[PDB]
């Protein structure tokens, strides 16, 4: 049921049909059930073909993006906000046609370091806009999942609590939270506590280390995270995330400030990630079983 | 508002009026507002006096004992068992007369390293007995609080979960858990998870480090403990325990195996522990409020 | 003879003499005994008066800045680099005249998100230039401590090991490391490991929580940090750092992306930070001694 | 070369020949490279047949005991002490006959809950005694490895620091520390700190969880442990150890106080442990490597 996926960009930024094969094959060989893509051009990509290959391998697909400056759905500039809505519509169309059920990533504002404090108007404009978009998405068989990111990557929703308040403000029953452990460790008071507080409104989870390298080679208490996810009975998808300057686009390198590369071999990276996640989850499950064991003699 | 207690044996073993006075004074000068007594001589100690001396000082009181071998209410020997009930009934009365509302400690079995594995009949025997002792305690306006201890100190209730199931077996509505962080860290799958699991059934709490010295100088995750307590909204008394063999009776000193002394200055020990617990709970409270902060612009 | 400090901007961002006065009195009431100032204009401020008021209170002083994009000493454009050196030289004379021993902060490159990936020539330029400014600093009786910051605030020195290498390249013995727990938790593989790796090259430390709010209210493992400092016998100054949109000036709020404020009462915040760092170090002192205890009978 | 090994009590509580040989097979199936026979009676054991299957299975071997009360080498009573020498001589022999390199377990004093606080005489006696036995073991090409245990399992050596001092007192170069994370978590101030303090003198390591069941299902910071071991360049044997009421003795089981059914499926247990240790160590290695990466552009 629950899929454990990986971000395509671990493998390749290239949207060439040949590079897409290697991405999908690597994903499968590394041990994952799901691929997350962040860019696809129908013009260059045969979406219909791509959709069938993803099914043929037994993989699931998710689509996540990050709104560009000129596509900021929360902008007072009405033309900018409209391109934001247009991108989201295109992204939903793509996700539906591709076989996926989730649209994820930074959907509420532009992705990047803003040069101005947020305002209530921004918050409300974004909320009213996502209210409507989420309808489009439902009609398409797709959920919206707002990614909560750190202060340097958006000025709006930084916290699960912020996310929850926003979602209420939307009024939608088709908007959920996309939580990322790399972002949570910067912004949340406890990562485990955030997850618990967000129970039932979590639609998608990124697993990324404090520095975005190998899982377990950083500062994040992953046992604490796997315990919380187990406590709440999270049974939806989760995806590994790590990036290299050598692989990702330089729009993204300059934006997520990847100045140094923490690994050179992505198959080793992904393979480790998959054993780390797999075993972390198993342990957490066994531990939850043990807590409640009566141990009557 | 609930009391932050200390155990007397931190101060001395002696029950002599002159020591009783020092014990209470030191307790206050350390910042604590509850005193825990384990031994109180039936013949040598004025109860109604002590009961007055306690309230005068703005101190709460609790009584904890560890059932001796020859008094194990779980023993098949109806005489040895009977000795246990009298020990209990006498401890209930001393508690009531002292102005305290909880009896605690190892109440369900002998305090010590048992020689045989636990049995189903041993279990039922203790529950059947404690069931009836509980109604006595009720009539006295006192509560029973079963300490859950490590494998070496009882063979019967080592875990919060088995402690929870035992209480279901008694059918009593006046029995609760006494959890101790030193024991919990040995037996529980996850101290915080065990606390969450027992919520609403915890009547008393013992704060003690992994090695039984200064708080924060061992291996226990006290932040996680405070977070859990905060999460389940615990509002009942708790006390610090930490033992020196130069201070405590050679009986308990052999029963809990104090071979080393981790401290010489118990005022510095107690002042440190008070600051540790106070700041700890404050910090966990601010953290739980922060988790839920809508940070709406 | 180490000081426990606090950054002025916890109190006020203003240079008015009445506000500078308040900053100082607040520092003392909170229990700190150093003050860190970000920058003060000599024509705007009665410097000698300030220095005399600092010494009268019994406070020490450090100055930290972050080079402007306008003044980046790593820049190829010489004019920009020269503006850097001149800002550096002025900051030194400020520290010296105020009766301080440390110039800290981002001293190696522009403070902010960079649009270019780092280069070796950028590295060498900064090294070459700082090698010289260190001599100026020595003559003035002051050390240069290079702040190591997260990817979003500089593109050059993000890691304690990067700093070590960088320092190595400067050939200087008046350039040390300025480590910041908030930055370390994002970039380092292990905060404690990184501290241990940097032994005898650490000139200054910022204590700040993962979200930059109240200490212990985030994800940073501070016990591990106090243990590492203690393992290396760190005997120099460290300061508490937390900021509020309400108090800082729009330049800093925007560069460090303070979108939401985690506290409102900065006296409570400071007193708390004082107890937390105070206790934290005492506890780490207690424990590192326990480790070694022979405990022979 | 070093091996990741396993304690026989995962598999069997028996010294019957077929059981011993099952043990070997189960060890190899679980991915382990060493077997440790604990509390083995060599009477009625075909050493040659056993040593043959070890070779076929590609296994290392170690022998671990805990001295009985009437074999306590630290006793004043000379008859009791001479018997403990004879037990040790016998177990040295069996180790050599089986192709082992290590004698291990509670070799310094009686394995159990002493009713006596330790004395300098006991210390000195045991030390002088073991200094001789060490020479015996050297001649047989075998190292001695003192297991440091918790307060309820010996009264002499509970702490790595004590053990370290003890080995100073024996004058030997053939006695080493055998540390156990289960005991360390109860006794040590900090497990990593203890491991770093004992560096160079660590001969053998047990990996066991707080409650002695599944690795990671209890309270122990295993990351910290694998980190410390990595930092000191530990390059000797370590072994998984776990107890459940399913497999029990009437000797070791009684001493270790095992009352609870933490597992029934010892092959799942072992394969999880094997993956845990395996992955934990790779993760530790990658992390330490990362700490000192220069990341110069
Ligand atoms: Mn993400
Ligand atoms: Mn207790
Ligand atoms: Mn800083
Ligand atoms: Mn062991």
């Amino acid at each position: 049921m629950a899929r454990i996926g990986i971000h395509s960009f671990v493998w390749s930024a290239s949207s060439a049909q040949s590079e897409l094969e290697r991405t999908l094959a690597n994903t499968r060989d590394a041990g994952f059930d799901l691929i997350e893509f962040s860019y696809l051009d129908p013009a260059d990509v045969d979406i219909g073909r791509l959709a069938k290959r993803i099914a043929d391998l037994g993989l699931g697909v998710a689509i996540s993006i990050g709104l560009p400056a000129d596509g900021d759905i929360s902008s007072a500039d009405k033309a900018v906000a409209a391109r934001g809505v247009e991108i989201l519509n295109q992204t939903i169309a793509l996700t539906r046609d591709l076989g996926g059920r989730k649209v994820a990533g930074i959907l509420s504002a532009g992705h990047g370091l803003q040069v101005e404090a947020p305002t209530r108007d921004q918050w409300n404009r974004s909320a009213a806009a996502l209210a409507k978009v989420a309808e489009t998405a439902k009609a398409a068989g797709v959920t919206l999942n707002l990614e909560i990111v750190n202060r340097f990557e958006s000025n709006l929703l930084n916290t699960a609590a912020q996310g929850l308040a926003f979602i209420e403000d939307t009024g939608s029953d088709n908007i959920f939270l996309h939580l990322d452990t790399f972002h949570m460790n910067i912004e949340e008071a406890d990562v485990g506590l955030a997850i618990r507080h967000a129970a039932g409104k979590i639609g998608y989870v990124h697993i990324g280390e404090s520095h975005r390298g190998f899982l377990g080679t950083g500062n994040i208490d992953f046992a604490a995270i796997f315990d919380a996810l187990t406590a709440i009975g999270y049974a939806d998808d989760l995806s590994f995330e790590s990036f290299s300057s050598e692989i990702v686009d330089e729009n993204l390198s300059k934006k997520t400030a990847i100045w140094r590369n923490l690994w050179t071999d992505n198959m080793a990276l992904a393979k480790h990630a998959r054993a780390f996640i797999g075993l972390g989850l198993e342990t957490a499950r066994r531990k939850a079983e043990l807590v409640s064991a009566r141990h009557k003699p």
